[PDB]
């Protein structure tokens, strides 16, 4: 399978033309199955955006939004999708709970199906309800049960400080001194990323002591794609139970869940599912466990539809994943999401993540043929990255963010002086690839 | 000050009319200053209901909505707010995190200030997050720390379902004998609703060894509003947490839970808040505790918000129930909730309950008249319940809720033969109230 510097490579020579040419750009979108894709979304004009100098920047033109892993942008139905609820409750009021596209009693259970392609799991297996970390919580209050042999928590070092906090929180609950039980790898000196074989090596030397793994599926910051396969297998071959947040992987990288036989997972739905801010985050357990793993905390929601409304008080617990739902889910939030997911449907993770390894590549194609002062921090083997590379620079007389922003590239900052970019494909273009290198190109000299 | 039944009756003589005459119900709404906000929300029209008989109905009337402590009807502004919000969403995308009206960040603290005169607590001491069933477990996590001595969980029997298996896997979460631990408080033979003085009782000689009573501030089933400064006291007297589980409460009867002293409390906002299915709820702790009950669970939320985003895992925790707060607020349903309080802002508690008085007094004096076969299992104490009544009938050959809902009543059903029935101020009128008595009277004959 060609690698994307080769495609770029062999594009050009058939256009005759130079690898860093526009007409590559151009081509690659016009080749770009998924371009259609991009009017499905509102992307913001340069012009609008808050910390834009208007004097370096063309009026009219689209931001070069690569934030689409942070706030994904919104799809142009949402609205529509809400208005149906609206008027729904406008309509019927309370018969709402039980009638229409979307009965309100089954809001979260109506769109589920969108979610099994996009995570490789069942129905029976994903929840929609609550928040990421909350989800975090509500599987780990199950999962997590230490004992003197095997009480350990492991997770990457420099984790994302919501699970970080939530780890630490889960191991003051059970009285368990955290120096002592929070497990966090740390890379090696002079290097940001994990290796696999070192993280393997820590599992098969601690994991007789470790009683849950939590990872990220995608590190927030260095982009790198951990290979969940095999930290599953790994963790399991020595008893510990492994379960993964995937914030930075649903709707980036291609998953399978069920097939890989993660214990649990939790995602948030804001970043590549683009469902709008705080929106309806997700769950999910293995259907092995669906006996054997009983929820810690239980609500009205967990009790099987059939008979929940009798309300007689004699719980009927719903197997799995959804014995672990609480509450009647928010209809205002199912509306966005299932907005996202129609789209997700039509485009695929297949096509999608074949879109972006191409896509990313050109960008890491472009940056190390430009400054090969810049230095990609994000694993450069493909499988081993989604979207998302992050990037630091040596240039001690300008702030590269700052500048980026000044002319309509909407980014992420980290210190000293680096940046996290995100090109998505659904709604990313090969030529906002081209005009982002054309703008760092232009900042770094000077 | 002058029951509801005595305003009646000097209402007809002044009219010169008998108390059960229509136009006693016209002429109070003819006085009525909170008519207006009738027009605020969208009222459905008999015809579009499920389960109307076209037949027995006028077609283009409203329907008679008396399920507003179940799902409350729409603010006509909720489209308009959550416009705002896709506006920018759509406009700067991941700017909306930092700016506008409810800068997606602070979304929930945006509006907490109008939260404030609901429940008679500061803005430090309520938190707009999550759902209802999830607070309590947030709340009881912290809250219920049992010992040997001290243990037990006092509740009312027959709680409704979502609490009481909160309640159940709360003492299981720490090994506790269910049938031992979980007191539930029964009423006397023959009776439905609790009488204080058992309560107090209970209280008195159980108090040691009981941990936490949580309670609800009005009952779901029977409508029974309970004495919650009163409870609290005699709880607090005996060392134990007092909390409430206020979803029948907040929006319907007066509230001041910092001045009563009650430790906790939470509440849903989709009944008297009118918020929409499934809305963002809401949690309280008094001040007091901000120091001393710390958040079981911690997320990035809890964090101070102005070192949250330097993301350097070093937790500094937010005094009071804002450290409880996990994950990043929904704006959505903040947006769908915001509308609904502007409302009450401009009514105010304090109005709004007072025409509750008279517009359920009304609706009991209607009853008694006609049928003194019907019974008001409600108590009859004005301030001993909110706006709904529960009735019960003696007919053997008629199913009165069946009856009711083929004519454009909207309400809730329980058995044999029995309805809820909950005539809000803001937008049910004392000729609902009229209209409403003499279907319940033309069903009753026959
Ligand atoms: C309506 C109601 C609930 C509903 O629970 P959710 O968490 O909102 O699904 C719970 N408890 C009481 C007392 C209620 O009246
Ligand atoms: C974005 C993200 C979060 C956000 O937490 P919320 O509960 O949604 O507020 C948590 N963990 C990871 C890894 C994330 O990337
Ligand atoms: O983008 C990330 O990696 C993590 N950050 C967020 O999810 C985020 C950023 C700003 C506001 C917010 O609520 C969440
Ligand atoms: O109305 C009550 O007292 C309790 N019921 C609900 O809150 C309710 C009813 C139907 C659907 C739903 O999600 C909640």
């Amino acid at each position: 399978l060609e690698l994307p510097a080769d495609t770029v490579q062999r594009i050009a020579a058939e256009l005759k033309c130079h690898p860093t040419d526009e007409r590559v750009a151009l081509h690659l979108d016009e080749e770009d199955k998924l371009r259609h894709f991009r009017e499905c979304f509102y992307i913001p004009k340069i012009q609008d955006l808050p910390p834009v100098d208007l004097s370096l920047v063309n009026k009219d033109e689209n931001a070069i939004y690569f934030l689409g892993n942070s706030l994904g942008l919104q799809p142009k139905m949402v609205k529509t999708y809400l208005e149906e609820e609206l008027d729904k409750w406008a309509k019927i009021a309370a018969y709402g709970h039980e009638v229409g596209k979307r009965p309100w009693i089954t809001g979260d259970e109506s769109i589920v199906g969108l979610m099994k392609d996009i995570v490789g799991a069942n129905e029976k297996e994903i929840a929609l309800m609550n928040a990421l970390t909350v989800n975090l919580h509500l599987l780990m209050l199950s999962f997590f049960k230490p004992t003197p042999k095997r009480y350990k928590i492991l997770l990457e070092a420099k984790a994302f400080p919501s699970d970080h906090y939530a780890i630490e929180s889960q191991l003051q609950l059970h009285g368990l001194n955290i120096e002592e039980s929070m497990r966090m790898i740390k890379p090696r000196e002079g290097e940001e990323t994990l290796r696999i074989e070192d993280i393997l090596e820590v599992i098969e030397k601690e994991g007789d002591s470790i009683a849950v793994i939590l990872f990220s599926g995608v590190h927030f910051y260095t982009g790198q794609h951990f290979n969940i396969p095999a930290i599953t297998k790994a963790g399991q071959a020595k008893g510990c139970y492994v379960g993964f947040d995937l914030a930075h992987a649903v709707g980036n990288v291609e998953l399978y869940l069920h097939d890989w036989g993660v214990d649990f997972a939790c995602w948030c739905s804001y970043k590549y599912l683009n469902a709008g801010a705080g929106g309806i985050a997700g769950a999910f357990i293995h259907e092995k466990h669906a006996h054997t793993i009983k929820p810690a905390l239980v609500g009205w929601f967990g009790h099987e539809l059939s008979t929940r409304f009798k309300m007689d008080n004699k719980l009927q617990l719903i197997p799995g994943v959804c014995g672990f739902r609480i509450s009647n889910p928010p209809i205002l939030l199912v509306c966005s999401l299932h907005a996202s997911l129609e789209i997700f449907k039509q485009a695929t993770m297949k096509a999608l993540r074949k879109k972006s390894v191409l896509l990313t590549g050109y960008l890491e194609y472009l940056i190390k043929h430009n400054y090969g002062v810049v230095n990609i921090i994000t694993p450069s083997h493909v499988e081993e990255r989604g979207c998302q590379l992050t990037i630091t620079f040596s240039v001690p007389n300008k702030d590269v963010f700052q500048e980026l922003e000044k002319r309509g590239v909407v980014c992420d900052k980290r210190n000293p002086n680096g940046i996290r970019v995100a090109p998505v494909p659904l709604y990313n273009s090969f030529h906002d690839v081209y005009k982002f290198t054309n703008l760092l190109t232009s900042i770094l000299d000077s």
